[PDB]
């Protein structure tokens, strides 16, 4: 086939669209609804339109291309097409950019600027109340910002499969929202928040917990916890433009303490922890032939999935808390035993690359005695804000450490950021607990990587024993459709419900569509993690010093006692009812 793009003739042999073929050859198309390869097929934006003669203006993200072809991408016809769609747009957009929060990393802005667009009308509503919805515990919705691109419904539809982000039909016009316009937390919802990280606007975001955070800091009386999760130091340095892939570990412990954080913890600390308790579990079923398979229980998306798809596995999850809400309930506890804090003086902040992280904090019996195990969550983001709010020169700021009684973790607890990780961290203690041996060789690749359903056979102390790794809820819903589940024996089973892991959760930086062409990632953010597991000396959560410090002289042996006492959480499936 012979294309001719802009006057110049192509010769290939390619089948893809106009789009697709004219990136891969330096030729620059606009997009706005295209993502995940796919766009609005009930409403295409048509930023992408390109002109083929003998045809008319077409959209070249679903068009193929075809030899004979004589295509103009940059013509008046063109031009004013599309400078005429992204005026419409602005038609329905509260162009305020100057206190928006995604202003500057904006998709829309980028296109306004490029075509020099205006509204016909600008949008100014007076009682943004209607537009807004904040009802939720991890996303919230500004419809003043909604472009109707429907990236927000295909990434739900790709990521989870649930489709619980949907178009609907609010009083004859057309918006995105949740099942019957309700509270997504109310609905089959995992509030993983893959559809904000979607979202080419401001119009999806998090619930803002920062107010909570400044309150706390501000209290006079209030001894303010920090503490960060493995994804959060691969990652955040992205929206101070220092790149990718970058460790930024102790520029945030510097950051954080400029901020005014009383302490400085880490949620890696909370991650030796669930292994502590989750590799003490599995061992124990073993030795009780059963229940099996077991299930990972950190993810709280993956929880909700559960709860909300599959009750019935509800009963084989770990009994052990997430790493941050086991961290918690140690701050709470613990850390006042050693610190001579009043417990009831102590605020707990975590900041994670996750928005159902909120969803678990604010669970009614996450907390003891009146206190709750997490009194804040941000996201990756509202941390990068909160140091810029501060004007803390990030990519200027020295290295310092975290405060060792609940800051110091191993490897193990490390790449519980990337797919796999928790799977890899808990076999790592788990087959030392079994065989009561210092094993040498702790690497376990055949449960890393970006492939959707992993499995692996191990052997633990003479006996061989069956794992799966599933990376992404929609994956989930694939292994137990297929009847996957059924096909062997499984053991011990982790689901994280953002594929790639938390690296990839939806409190992460925003990244722009040419940039996820250009850099995978998934891996990129998580080969920090793995680096950090490589030259750090203890590997195995169990061999954390300040870990096993507090369990000797606190909680006692792990998956017993006044340990599974306080530091475990079952769920419930609701019992028989009609209807
Ligand atoms: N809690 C917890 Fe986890 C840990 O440690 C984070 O903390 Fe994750 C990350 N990064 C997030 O958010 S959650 C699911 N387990 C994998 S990693
Ligand atoms: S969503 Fe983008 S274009 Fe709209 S106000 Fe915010 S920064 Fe400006
Ligand atoms: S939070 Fe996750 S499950 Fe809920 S609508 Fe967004 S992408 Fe779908
Ligand atoms: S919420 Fe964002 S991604 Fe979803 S339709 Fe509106 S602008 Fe597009
Ligand atoms: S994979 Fe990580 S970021 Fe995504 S929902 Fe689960 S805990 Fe949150
Ligand atoms: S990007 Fe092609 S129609 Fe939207
Ligand atoms: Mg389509
Ligand atoms: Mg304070």
């Amino acid at each position: 086939k012979t294309i001719i793009i802009n006057g110049v003739q192509f010769n290939t042999d390619e089948d893809t669209t106009i789009l697709k073929f004219a990136r891969d050859n330096n030729i620059d198309i606009s997009a706005l609804c295209f993502l995940n390869n796919c766009n609005n097929d009930i409403n295409k934006c048509e930023i992408c339109t390109v002109e083929v003669e003998g045809t008319g203006l077409v959209t070249a993200c679903d068009t193929l291309i075809e030899d004979g072809m004589i295509i103009n991408t940059n013509s008046d016809a063109v031009n004013e097409k599309i400078k005429s769609r992204i005026s419409q747009l602005l038609d329905i957009h509260e162009f305020k950019c100057g206190p928006c929060n995604r202003r500057e990393n904006c998709e829309f802005l980028k296109l306004v600027i490029k075509y020099k667009a205006r509204a016909s009308k600008p949008f100014l509503p007076k009682d943004k109340t209607e537009y807004v919805d904040e009802r939720s515990k991890s996303l919230t919705v500004d419809r003043t910002k909604c472009l109707l691109c429907g990236r927000c419904v295909n990434a739900c539809g790709k990521n989870t499969e649930t489709y619980a982000m949907k178009f609907l039909n609010k009083n004859g016009k057309t918006i995105i929202g949740a099942e019957d316009e309700k509270c997504f937390d109310d609905t089959n919802c995992l509030l993983c928040g893959q559809c904000i990280i979607a979202c080419p606007v401001a119009a999806l975001s998090e619930k803002s917990h920062m107010d909570r955070v400044k309150n706390a800091l501000n209290a006079p009386e209030k001894h303010v916890i920090v503490a960060m999760a493995p994804s959060v130091r691969a990652s955040i340095g992205e929206l101070f433009n220092m790149g990718f892939g970058v460790d930024v570990t102790g520029k945030i412990y510097t950051a954080l303490r400029q901020l005014g954080f009383d302490k400085i913890f880490d949620i890696n600390f909370g991650a030796d922890m669930t292994i502590m308790e989750e590799a003490t579990e599995l061992v124990q079923r073993i030795e009780n032939n059963g229940p099996f398979p077991m299930f990972t229980s950190d993810c709280p998306g993956w929880v909700r999935q559960a709860e909300n798809y599959y009750p019935e596995l509800l009963n084989n999850l770990s009994s052990a808390k997430s790493p941050q809400q086991i961290f918690g309930t140690a701050s709470k506890t613990y850390y006042p035993s050693i610190s001579g804090l009043d417990p009831k003086n102590v605020f707990t902040v975590t900041v994670m690359p996750c928005t159902s992280k909120k969803f678990e904090a604010d669970r009614p019996q996450m907390e003891k005695d009146g206190l709750r195990d997490i009194d804040a969550v941000i996201t990756t983001r509202e941390l990068a804000k909160m140091i810029k709010d501060a004007k803390i020169p990030f990519a200027k700021l020295e290295d310092s450490e975290a405060d060792p009684a609940m800051g110091e973790y191993s490897g193990a607890g490390a790449i519980f950021g990337a797919t796999g990780g928790v799977m890899e961290a808990a076999l790592r203690s788990a087959k030392d607990f079994a065989e009561n041996a210092e094993l040498e060789d702790i690497e376990y690749k055949q449960v890393r990587g970006l492939n959707g359903i992993k499995e692996a056979e191990v052997e633990i102390n003479n006996n061989k024993y069956n794992v799966a790794v599933i990376n992404g809820a929609s994956n989930l819903f694939k292994f137990m459709k297929s009847g996957m589940i059924n096909e062997k024996q499984y053991h011990f089973i982790e689901v994280m419900a953002c594929h790639g892991g938390c690296v990839n959760g939806g409190g992460q930086p925003h990244v722009n569509p040419k940039d996820l062409e250009k850099v995978d990632i998934k891996k990129v953010r998580a080969s920090v993690l793995y680096n950090q597991d490589e030259h750090l000396s203890k590997r195995k959560s169990h061999e954390n010093t300040a870990l096993v410090k507090m369990y000797q002289n606190y909680f006692g042996k792990p998956g017993e006692g006044r340990a599974h006492e306080i530091l475990h959480f079952k769920y419930k499936k609701s019992a028989w009812s009609h209807p």
